[PDB]
């Protein structure tokens, strides 16, 4: 079967909010094998966690908070883990974030202070900082070995780029599975900001399809979908049998795509 | 390097009216090779006239034999051809003459542009796909420019009859009308008339969406942007669209073939 | 590996064009030597249809014939000659032992096309006849379907080989190969390849012809202006992956439009096993 | 496709050798020339270990940073030095501008593996340092891991990045690539490319240091030991598609053997988007 999961960022206005809510009710219908929380220090772990109590209180599903060690002491970072554990969190994305600590080494404390489910970062297109991409992978490999339980990979638009990071992933004897992180987009503007920052490539053919489309919300949304429903179907053809969509607190891209999937209510 | 046509239908509403003019705007500016309006086997010919002065495009209006007797046609086909209106759709028509005949008779009239319907999955009262095809053939050999196919989801059976086709030595194009599907339902439907057939896996991308309109519409753009990339790699750059009156969907499609303003 | 194991089993062709200076006929009999040396089964001279220098063509064609014993064809178009100037001419080329014609209609300056001037050239001798076949479909065509069905008409009338516009894009080709069994059509339908040096004029030849031209190899000639070397490195790059392309798919003819030119068609013939 | 979205996003380097003669030196000066134009992240001159020529390998260096402002990478081998002379000869490189290093230990004509001279180098300063690894394992090796297990060694005391030895065999890299990182190896694995215009020589080169020929690649040069042009065409071929897909098996890194020419590599460059 086919397994998916959504990540939802905290909102910062009553507006984002609803729209939050609105889209959790309508994906959790989809039995998602789980869903996520991201962390921004500049935009608090409270919001974070605030959420997750939200989603689990609510709807009952498992909700994984995205914790970083950057800027935070191992002994804060136990407390942290302890109280979520003993409120029936059981599943965290350990994260290093942006710059002391790796995110190994909080995968190390986390399985110290309890058998966290636990899910790490990937990169298809080589972490921004990585002395190499060969050190990327022995790095990714040495935080899964830490004792990991499946690797997200950052977005990504050439489908290609993530089929050879599979490959080399098993080559090095990484054994967790390599879940594609997807990018639903319907924003290009944005989602160039993105990319930017994030090293991730955005082919020539797909910033032509949504060239001079900045005014057309609409058509975006349809051209967008369709870029992403083409994705997952090669994913799924070359054997992914797990998604993890970036959602961006926004429901119809992604549900929509779960259905064309085989993922529905 | 792709030319695309538009055809739409005379509202029945007022409402429908306000969305087929603003559709109409929208779509010109993609400079469609012409549009068409549909004829009910009496409003049709002020539709399209209100395009042309309103657009400045070539507008094709649907003809039938249906209620219509050779003196009558020969007298609509003068008053079209001497109103700027030299692109007409030649067709049988809903339930005497068969669309062959009407070519001929519209072409006795004067050298006109004629486009006739063409069916890839063989027409319903045809009695064989042979018969059909030799039918079409013949209707050709009449005097016509192109034939336009009814809508279909079977992309194989569109390119086999393309293949069969020219085999046939049918000497014009077989452009694909392509049906961009936002109601399931209704599209159900009409393949039900149309003895046109909805694959399985069509019928299992709509399931379980009945009060979903936001999903049906994403899904069936999906399917429409994916069998046109496909009909373009096959040299297809013909194609015309069954808009039923309504803008984005078409207009979508046409923005990944390359056909912007 | 496929390229290599093929070595053997190709057929060439070579086409040129009357030279019109001293400098260009120096390097054409060059290239024809060099080219000679590859055994072609056959050459073949244009001639530029409204250009009244057919004298030209048969010169070079007799000059082919008797400084190398090849077979060498004249391409004859209609365009410009009446029924009675096309015998004559017909008459006298089978006479002086050429037999292989590449029947043209030529550009328009009609009552006459391509399967005219086969009908008629058929009527005078059994020559060997080859066609031209458009890919991308001939500029003047009303249709793809029509195009294509010129092909039959003009194949039925005696054609023993149909000779390609060249193409950049070998998918073209390829499905182009496969529509033309689908239209009845039972002759070979051999690629015309043209390798590419200078680029401002392969591209002044495509919008000419209605080829088309992939962004990706625009972008390989792109700031190569004045680059002559490279720019003949990259051609050959892109001439030599689309003839092994083409060798895997079942191709075991080709025909070159060298320009006069023989390195860059000698070279490919090279990779296709074709050799001395 | 591929190669050309990629534009942009590769870096180069170009190892050059100690001219002997005049002819050599005026081309090598106008190579250093046409190259720096692709700015390059740094350009390597030779060594050539019992040669005792050492003079000429730090003047080609100080040219190349005086006439282009490039960095420059004299390549020190240990095999033939003390370690006195080695810090001696290293401190005099640090103080005048030359940071960074291409750490060999040279052919046995022993007292020190390039190991030691890394370990040597990063006693007397914080160079910049390359190191050679081997697709096909070194000659002398008594196996593949013991080869692999030294490049780790040698990694371990502080390289930079190591540059392979030239392969033919794509794929030998390839597995090469990922057994590196089975063994913990850090740091890029460059692949050094050799453009093949003089298939003799490469061919002396090859069987001289245990790299595989291919028969389809004996097969292209076949034939032409006195046709230079058809063998140019047929290795940029070779090479072009080489890095086409090196690259798209994520290479951002190549390594050109110039052998002091430029044409090729600079052609090959420019299908991967390095140009001026
Ligand atoms: C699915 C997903 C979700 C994310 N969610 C968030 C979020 O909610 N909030 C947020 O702030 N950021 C988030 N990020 C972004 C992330 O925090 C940044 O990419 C960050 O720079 C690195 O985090 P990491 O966990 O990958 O760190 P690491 O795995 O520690 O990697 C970072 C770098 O250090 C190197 N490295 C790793 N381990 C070692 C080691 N032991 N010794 C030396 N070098 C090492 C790596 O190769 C790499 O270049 C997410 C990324 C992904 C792909
Ligand atoms: C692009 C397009 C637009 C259309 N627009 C309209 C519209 O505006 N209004 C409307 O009423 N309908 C419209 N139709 C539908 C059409 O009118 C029906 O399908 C109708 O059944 C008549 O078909 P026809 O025009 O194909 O005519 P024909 O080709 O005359 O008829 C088809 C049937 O008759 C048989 N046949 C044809 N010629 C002969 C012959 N000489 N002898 C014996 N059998 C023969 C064929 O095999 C076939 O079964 C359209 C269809 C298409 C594809
Ligand atoms: C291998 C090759 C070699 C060539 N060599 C030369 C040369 O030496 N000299 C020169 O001047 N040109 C040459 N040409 C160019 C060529 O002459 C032009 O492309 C010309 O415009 C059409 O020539 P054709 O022989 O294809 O004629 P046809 O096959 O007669 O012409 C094709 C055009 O007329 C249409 N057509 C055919 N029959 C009919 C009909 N009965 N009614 C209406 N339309 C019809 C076709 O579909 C098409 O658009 C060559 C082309 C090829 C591919
Ligand atoms: C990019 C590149 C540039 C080059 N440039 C030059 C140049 O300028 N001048 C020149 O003379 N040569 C040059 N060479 C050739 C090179 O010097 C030879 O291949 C040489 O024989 C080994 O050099 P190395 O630096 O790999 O040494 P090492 O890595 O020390 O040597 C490798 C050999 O010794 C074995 N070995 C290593 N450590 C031990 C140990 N402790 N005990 C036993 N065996 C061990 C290895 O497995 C292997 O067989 C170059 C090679 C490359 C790939």
């Amino acid at each position: 079967q086919i397994n998916v999961s959504f990540e939802f960022f905290p909102p910062r206005t009553s507006e984002m909010e609803q729209t939050l809510w609105n889209s959790i009710d309508r994906l959790s219908s989809l039995k998602p094998k789980f869903v996520s929380v991201t962390y921004g220090a500049n935009s608090e772990r409270d919001r974070t966690h605030s959420i997750i109590k939200g989603i689990k209180d609510r709807t009952g599903l498992e909700a994984a908070p995205h914790l970083t060690c950057i800027d935070a002491t191992p002994d804060e970072l136990r407390t942290i883990a302890r109280d979520y554990w003993n409120n029936g969190i059981r599943h965290i994305v350990a994260l290093r974030g942006d710059l002391e600590m790796y995110a190994s080494d909080l995968v190390t404390l986390l399985k110290e202070v309890a058998d966290f489910d636990i899910s790490v970062a990937a990169y298809p297109e080589v972490h921004p900082e990585a002395k190499s991409a060969q050190a990327d992978l022995l790095n990714l490999k040495r935080k899964v070995d830490a004792g990991v339980n499946r690797a997200i990979t950052q977005f990504f638009f050439d489908v290609e780029s993530y089929l050879r990071f599979r490959d080399r992933c098993v080559s090095a004897g990484i054994d967790v599975e390599i879940i594609p992180g997807i990018l639903p987009v319907s924003n290009f503007k944005q989602a160039k900001k993105f990319a930017d920052m994030t090293n991730v490539r955005i082919p020539a053919w797909m910033a032509q399809m949504f060239d001079g489309l900045d005014d057309d919300a609409e058509t975006r949304k349809l051209v967008g979908a369709n870029i992403a429903m083409d994705m997952v179907k090669i994913l799924s053809r070359e054997g992914v049998k797990d998604f993890h969509f970036y959602t961006l607190n926004r429901a119809e891209m992604s549900y929509a795509i779960c259905h064309t999937l085989g993922v529905r209510p």
